[PDB]
């Protein structure tokens, strides 16, 4: 099992849709989640978050064929949104952002596979 091209294209498309998504207001919800903060700017995050992941890492994993399925991919997206729900205050915009991105990923997953 190496990963067929179509799987890899699918994932990229899905994760591309999540990243480029904008709300009605025109805003791109993912922007903050693309890169993990520095251990200098936000050391508490890395005390508080067991397994840190950003959208850059997810793309690394797709490119390097490390997800064996769409469901392995999804498990890293939900970790991302979960890390974001853990660290950020409930009802904060980042917290709410992560929940919509969960949703956007699921929709993308059906419109694409
Ligand atoms: C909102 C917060 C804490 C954050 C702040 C900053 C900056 C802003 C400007 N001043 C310094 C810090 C950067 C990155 C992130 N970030 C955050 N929460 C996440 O959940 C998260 C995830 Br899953 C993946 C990647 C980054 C994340
Ligand atoms: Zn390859």
């Amino acid at each position: 099992s190496p990963n067929p091209p179509k799987l890899t294209k699918q994932m990229n498309a899905i994760i591309d849709t999540v990243i480029n998504y904008k709300d009605s207001s025109g805003r791109q919800l993912s922007e903050v989640f693309i890169q993990l903060p520095s251990r200098k700017e936000l050391p508490e995050y890395y005390e508080l978050i067991r397994k840190p992941v950003d959208f850059k890492k997810i793309k690394e994993r797709i490119r390097n064929h490390k997800y064996r399925s769409l469901g392995d991919l999804e498990k890293d997206v939900m970790l991302l949104c979960h890390n974001a729900q853990t660290f950020n205050l409930e009802g904060s915009q980042i917290y709410e952002d992560s929940i919509v991105l969960q949703s956007v990923f699921k929709s993308a997953r059906q419109k694409i596979a």
